[PDB]
């Protein structure tokens, strides 16, 4: 209905695409694809994906520059330079920026340049930018602001059940750790970044790194501003993840209410956003899981009665997928055109 | 000068006798080891080593039932059964259990019916059974201990700098994670364990599982019983873990302030015992790490002025086996004639 | 119909079920499993598994000698000594045999003893038993077999292609090498085990090994006695593997003239057997492939006109149980009664 | 003596430079080191390396363009562009192109172009560009060559023994299969990649791709011209690959008489370049070998009698750099000034 492009078909441009696709009634319309790898690279790597599974779609190329899934054809163009694309002269309303590398104003700005007329970030925006976390502050979205971000794939496990521990606890204080799968961004053997850790051979290590919550759930959750910090330790596996919060809060309790409140709000105001699993999984399990956050239960515990320790897993590509198509329904369901 | 046996060459007891192979003037005489996979598998295994590498070393079987390692002969025993150990006809003085199979008293007790002077434990025991952490409470081991227990390898990173911490600003509660190379414990694909999370394929998976190094803790440091508690990951490397420790502390207190006084004890009381690392380092930087703990400076956080997170690094196998031998040591020094 | 029980619930155990579950109008009735770990375990495992993932179905225990799968209960026992396994009382026709330890006629009889009138080893049988590879020598199954063979998931893999070189071309000699995934017979870090290879880390090394696809192949394609040998060099996968085969024919030929030929025996003969794929992929993508084989097209080789090179892959858990759940049904079919 | 350049500090760029160091009396001097990421980056990476463990050396950074081993400053760079670069400024003899983007006579000549006198490429040239192999041709450089290639790591594994087997018993023709460990042109996660292949996860697949490694093998030894023909495949290990070569020979033999012509050449014209190992090992225990390929004589397999397969281990990053510092020595030692 709204016509949306993806700028980026990496992990994140491809797995929004397949969670798209298996959405029922859609507002969106995805008509167009910036794949600098080309189309038979495009058609190729949506088709086979070694998370996912192959695709339960037809899938081919269409031409020197579309391809179709399903019958459905999606234009591909290929240009690295943002401000040489053609979304106006498409008539493109809504642009997923997922390259990982204009997620600053100025950056993601470059798309408006190009005639698009909104940009939705798959990842914190430096800046300037309306931060938003479906199930979390979603509500205070509106159509002006011209360039958005979906935050980041923990800050989207962890704001949902903070959001339920300052409301029925309050949150004095905490520190987070995120045990978390390899991105892209993590080198294969040891190389060149500008984080000395991440430079490091990805399946070999534990590498403790940079965390992309900490601050973030304070932009959405505002009381919980200065109360939070953390880290991230990437870890061998290809997919999934999992936080582990610690908090002090003001009011005593013990792990089983604290697990009960979860499931009070799973089962109304963060149904399809948080879940609480009482199974004695791993993360393996949780792939391709539709929520943001899922509490491992019988892991929860509480020190001296007011240090609460939660366990929540999320798949980081699949979970964070859904709720960019979340955040992109949004978009189409207030927009003013 | 102390006629030492191991029993159960894996892991922990190759590490070991290679820990034991680099000291200088040890008063350890290694004799006898019994391995139930055989005088070829011990000679091979302990040669070759997947994550230590090839031991700089003449080693070579020798005969039916022995072992050489630079001209020096070891003999070779196998048998399931410790009761049936010819440590009585040997003179053996201590045996170092490592085979995971024999942590209670009546257990380990084998070995003293076996003719043994005394047992150490490489992990913690079960029951009424002394447990000592190198440069945390060893000064309490007395002569009269037939049984003793070196703690896990996690208690052994976590004791030190917990004592440290608890000196210097008084611990009220906590809680920590491991985030955990796997060990033989696991099994490589889906297959029976009484644990049903350590059953799941270990390579594939972020593993939750229980650890008792938070009571154990307790154990060599009282101040601390019934303050702390945690959980191990166990995720897809073969070596070296990593300690997430968050306590609420007494004395407010900042990040900076909390590194010093870790330096301090690393440079005087906790010298070759804990390290503090300002490199941005990865978990493979700290293989073959001959202390028992090393914090990674640049990761120490604090919340509200009295939640402190502490980043620990351990070589699990190695920095372990390098305190059974100073544990071991301990034994010669204090024997009685 | 064909009560038949697992004898064995492992890796083949549980991808037998779920491929047979799958089936529709299947002569088989699963009734009982014979799992030394218990009913919880059986259900767990059943359910999530870090290869095949959640299985799509409700499986849960049915208090306590049973579990059951969309309601349909199976009786579930435990006992290491297969002569005092209940068939005989129960009426079992066929047991699978997927411990791995019963697989010569005194051990797999033992079934027979305890009352079972028929056993299907999932592996080579030792000594004296009937070895069948469906679409290659399954016709020659006699109902008059108390014991047989599925032979081994190269064995598999290999014979189909094999049976149409020979038929097309003539083999005169040849060569195999199997780069294959690591299975539970390996060990996670360096341990006992019989092989001195196989004893080090799987997740952490190349190892080559054995195999016996080769003269096993023989088995199934007397024509091919003594005409081939091969190895194993089993790496860090977790599931999939493929074979690399060279083999000198009498006739004369091409890469495409031979891909010709395994297209031609894929869309008739053997169907739902052999495979060929055209496109670039890599063995992720070959998970849960029904086939027995798939031929990597651009992969083949011919070098001196007479030395083919093939390249097949293979899923070695779930192709293989497609195939135990065919001579399932053979058996079933050409039961006397 | 030689004054080097080190173009691209990789793998290959900074393992070329540990082994250079650990050479005595050596006729290079590595002056320079172009590395876009930075002084920091160079210092870090050399130092501590997740396949070669931390560097026994004192490495730190000197100032804002340089960096230190041990005291020896080495003038650090940063250009993408190799015209830009100041080799005839500075003098530079000779670059090692270890970029993996200059190997082709325009690219690499860019480096001409800057000032520098020669230009040895770590990787296979394309087009007319001499490529040796050490123990192999080498004999036929010739100091009028501006530019020069090692080969591929794959190349240097095979042609030694290709060299055996072809002089001892003739190779009519031959295929062969490298079972390699994945390197830096892999995805970490399905990505772009003009190859469809290697654009998947790495770590999760059996890879299979390109090797030129049987046209160039030719190339060092042109009798075996349009004699062989191979592929790779790309698994899940970080570091050593091994190759399995099948050749017809003219000669009829046998695997015990083919493995002792390896140790004849072995202990004579190519000592330090092959070696053959008569223990049961896996990959992890050929890290750091200094020689180009090592048979493993007990998986030597002779079918018919002229039909041999051998298979043989390969340290691709630091075996190939010894190669690589072997031929610089040989630039060296036929300069021409
Ligand atoms: N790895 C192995 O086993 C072997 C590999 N190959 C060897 O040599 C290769 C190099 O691969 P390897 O050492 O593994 O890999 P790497 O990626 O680790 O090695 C060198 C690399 O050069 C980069 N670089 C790229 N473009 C430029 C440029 N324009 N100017 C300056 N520096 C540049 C790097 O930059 P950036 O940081 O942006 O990536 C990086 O450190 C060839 O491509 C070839 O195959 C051959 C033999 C053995
Ligand atoms: N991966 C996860 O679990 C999640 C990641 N983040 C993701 O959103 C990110 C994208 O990461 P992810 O999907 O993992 O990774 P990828 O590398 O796989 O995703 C997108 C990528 O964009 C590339 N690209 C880069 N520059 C341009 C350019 N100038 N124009 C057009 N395309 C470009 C690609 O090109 P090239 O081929 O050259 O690399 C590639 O397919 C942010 O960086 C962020 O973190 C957030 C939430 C979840
Ligand atoms: N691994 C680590 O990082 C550390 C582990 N723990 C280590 O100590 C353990 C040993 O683990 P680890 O060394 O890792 O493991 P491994 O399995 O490799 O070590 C010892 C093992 O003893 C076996 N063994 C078992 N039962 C007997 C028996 N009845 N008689 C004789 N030998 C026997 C072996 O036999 P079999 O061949 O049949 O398996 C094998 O070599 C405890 O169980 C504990 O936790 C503690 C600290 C550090
Ligand atoms: N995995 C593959 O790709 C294929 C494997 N093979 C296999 O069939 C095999 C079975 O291996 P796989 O399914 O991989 O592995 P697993 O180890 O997972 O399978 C079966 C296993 O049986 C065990 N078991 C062992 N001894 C007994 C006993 N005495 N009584 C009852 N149950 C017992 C188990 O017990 P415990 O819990 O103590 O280990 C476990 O669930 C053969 O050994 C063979 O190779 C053949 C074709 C394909």
């Amino acid at each position: 209905k709204l016509k949306v492009a993806i700028n980026g078909f990496g992990r994140i441009g491809r797995n929004f695409l397949r969670c798209w696709h298996g959405r029922k009634d859609s507002p969106l319309d995805v008509v167009v694809i910036n794949d600098t790898g080309g189309v038979k690279q495009a058609s190729h790597l949506l088709k086979y994906d070694s998370i996912l599974g192959t695709f339960d779609a037809d899938v081919k190329t269409a031409g020197d520059s579309a391809i179709s899934v399903d019958g459905k054809v999606i234009k591909v163009v290929s240009d690295r330079n943002p401000v040489n694309l053609p979304w106006g002269d498409m008539g493109i309303d809504l642009v997923i920026e997922g390259t990982g590398v204009f997620v600053d104003r100025d950056g993601a700005g470059k798309h408006l340049q190009a005639g698009a007329k909104k940009v939705l970030i798959t990842a914190p925006g430096k800046g300037d930018i309306p931060t938003y976390v479906v199930g979390v502050n979603e509500e205070g979205y509106t159509h002006a602001d011209t360039i958005i971000s979906n935050a980041s794939c923990t800050t989207n496990c962890l704001a949902p059940f903070v959001k339920v521990l300052d409301q029925k606890f309050g949150i004095i204080k905490g520190t987070m750790t995120t045990t978390h799968s390899y991105t892209g961004d993590q080198r294969l053997l040891d190389a060149s970044h500008r984080d000395l850790r991440r430079a490091r051979a990805a399946c070999l290590n534990i590498v403790p790194t940079s965390t992309g919550a900490a601050k973030a759930v304070a932009l959405v959750l505002p009381n919980l501003k200065g109360k939070l910090n953390g880290i991230a330790l990437r870890v061998p596996t290809p997919n999934v993840s999992v936080v582990d919060l610690v908090v002090q809060v003001s009011k005593k309790t013990f792990a089983e209410e604290v697990n009960a409140a979860f499931r009070e709000s799973a089962d109304n105001e963060l149904k399809g956003i948080l879940s609480v699993c009482d199974e004695p999984l791993v993360s393996i399990d949780f792939r391709c899981t539709d929520v943001s956050s899922t509490i491992d239960s019988s892991l929860t515990m509480v020190m001296g009665d007011d240090m609460v320790k939660v366990i929540a897993w999320y798949d980081n590509e699949w979970g964070y997928s859904q709720r960019v198509v979340d955040l992109a329904d949004i978009v189409a369901n207030k927009w003013q055109g």
